[PDB]
């Protein structure tokens, strides 16, 4: 469950969040394959209630309706199309899995749903599946209103309804095996693993139950015996009795701390700094490495919707955050997921975005394609972070120098710092408000390497920085204050 069953090579999955699977297969084939990405974690691929008020939120997808895959991303056939193209390229496919909860109790019954199933919230009838009154946690929870009222009771989290989502009974063999027969229809298809949503909401023990249920990945794409990779979402900031590492024995967990920290130390507030990271990872009370499932931002945290605070880095923040994501990229500590949106109309009032319900670029509610302009960038207001030349060239870095040790520390006692993995990668980074001009030990064999942030090697030359490394692996390194990208980073693939 713990790995993630990427081709041998590849160390990152990106979160294309809300695309249609035409347009993940054609973006497997395009660029994903060829630029080294592990995986995509896909949108929820089971229809979900049509919420129009607000106009087709984002957030409408995380209310199930039944497990057809039938949603605004596409149809069963198109949703499998994408698993072969995809796989057949090398590029896995994750689903994020919703199976703690249906819709809301209060939405209106009817047909109001993206394959327009009939559901009944208030009399918890949702024949699609079908589940009925039987199979949610109405006489099990214990609140009066029904809903959860106070996380330092860790069985109301589990038995009670998550801002009044229909909470399913997930200690009954019943509804584990509709939800068994849901995921081991999309791992036969070929799906390589999961994100179990809101995990924190269901009990460590009934996941386990349901992973019980589960095959292995498909024989004819994958090795036999195989495990799908489970990663839950657990947000724990560590206040609560309930810890992620209650769920190590089902497989890795979202790490918010990270980008939570890592935000706080590249914003530089309450006096922290880079120097700081010298230790990054286990050291600042994150779960082990090995189920670690990290991020920058994450598509509810990057709209203040999650957890993070205001110290999470988004696209928005796109200089500070292309350094976040290329820190996360270099370092050692976890399995990373890079996060891709769409530009919303972000509208702060009070200091709340009053407009981040707004769900993905759309004609109609029809979700718009994602257009490809000739640099390479994307059109339709989707912003295509994993398609940045700084991004998309630190998944390869990752690649380039997976299982090399962090070694080669430096740092200024301030924002100043660097790092290599083994002998084959090298980041610097200058976060401080003055230049950064040193020699650095490198720990890279000599030659001279392109640096991959502000350009990238192509027919054996530079488009950008050169960095030269001496036989005593020594490099100069000079980074303004004011550079369009703070930090160089090169790697045993960008030397000449
Ligand atoms: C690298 O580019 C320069 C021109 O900028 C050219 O003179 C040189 O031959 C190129 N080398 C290779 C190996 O393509
Ligand atoms: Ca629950
Ligand atoms: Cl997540
Ligand atoms: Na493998
Ligand atoms: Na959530
Ligand atoms: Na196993």
């Amino acid at each position: 469950q713990y790995s993630p069953n990427t081709q041998q090579g590849r160390t990152s999955i990106v979160h294309l969040f809300e695309w249609r699977w035409v347009d993940i297969a054609l973006e497997c084939e395009r660029y994903l394959a060829p630029k080294g990405f592990g995986g995509v974690q896909v949108s929820p691929p089971n229809e979900n209630v049509a919420i129009y008020n607000p106009f087709r939120p984002w957030w409408e997808r995380y209310q199930p309706v039944s497990y057809k895959l039938c949603t605004r991303s596409g149809n069963e056939d198109e949703f499998r199309n994408m698993v072969t193209r995809c796989n057949n390229v090398g590029v896995r496919i994750y689903v994020d899995a919703v199976i703690n909860h249906m819709c809301g109790n209060a939405v209106s019954a009817g047909t109001s749903s993206t394959c327009g199933s009939y559901f009944n919230p208030g009399s918890r009838d949702f024949p699609a599946v079908p589940y009925s009154g039987w199979d949610f946690n109405d006489g099990k929870c214990k609140t009066g209103s029904g809903d959860i009222e106070n996380y330092n009771d860790a069985t109301q989290v589990r038995d009670c309804r998550l801002t009044g989502l229909l909470d399913l009974a997930l200690e009954k063999d019943y509804v584990r095996s509709k939800i068994a027969e849901y995921m081991n229809h999309l791992i036969d298809i070929g799906v390589a693993g999961f994100r179990l949503d809101a995990s924190k909401h269901m009990w460590p023990g009934d996941i386990k139950a349901i992973l019980d249920k589960l095959h292995n990945l498909n024989s004819n794409w994958f090795p036999a015996g195989s495990k799908p990779f489970i990663y839950q979402e657990v947000i724990d900031l560590g206040g609560e009795p309930i810890k992620s590492s209650d769920y190590f024995g089902n497989g890795r967990v979202t790490e918010f701390k990270y980008g939570a920290k890592l935000g706080t130390v590249i914003r530089k507030w309450n006096g922290e700094k880079m120097s700081y990271l010298k230790n990054w990872g286990e050291g600042w009370g994150f779960v082990p490495s090995d189920r670690a499932l990290v991020f920058v931002d994450n598509h509810d945290n990057q709209r203040g919707h999650g957890a993070g605070g205001a110290s999470i880095l988004t696209f928005w923040d796109a200089r500070l955050y292309k350094m976040a994501v290329g820190f996360m990229l270099a370092h050692p500590y976890g399995f990373t997921r890079v996060m891709s949106s769409y530009r919303w109309p972000r509208q702060f009032q009070n200091g709340n975005d009053v407009n981040d319900w707004v769900g993905p670029p759309n004609n109609n509610g029809v979700i718009k394609e994602v257009t490809i302009n000739p640099d390479t960038t994307c059109g339709n207001d989707w912003v295509c972070e994993h398609r940045w030349r700084q991004i998309r060239n630190m998944v390869i870095f990752r690649n380039v120098v997976d299982g090399q040790p962090f070694t080669n520390w430096y740092d200024n006692g301030s924002n100043q710092v660097a790092f290599g993995r083994g002998n084959r990668g090298f980041i610097v980074f200058n976060n401080d408000d003055w230049s950064f001009s040193l020699t650095l030990q490198t720990g890279l064999p000599a030659g001279t390497y392109c640096d991959v942030i502000s350009g990238d090697k192509i027919n054996g030359n530079c488009t950008g920085i050169k960095i030269y490394v001496s036989d005593d692996g020594k490099a100069h390194f000079s980074i303004s204050n004011s550079a369009e990208d703070p930090f160089i980073a090169i790697h045993a693939e960008s030397k000449l």
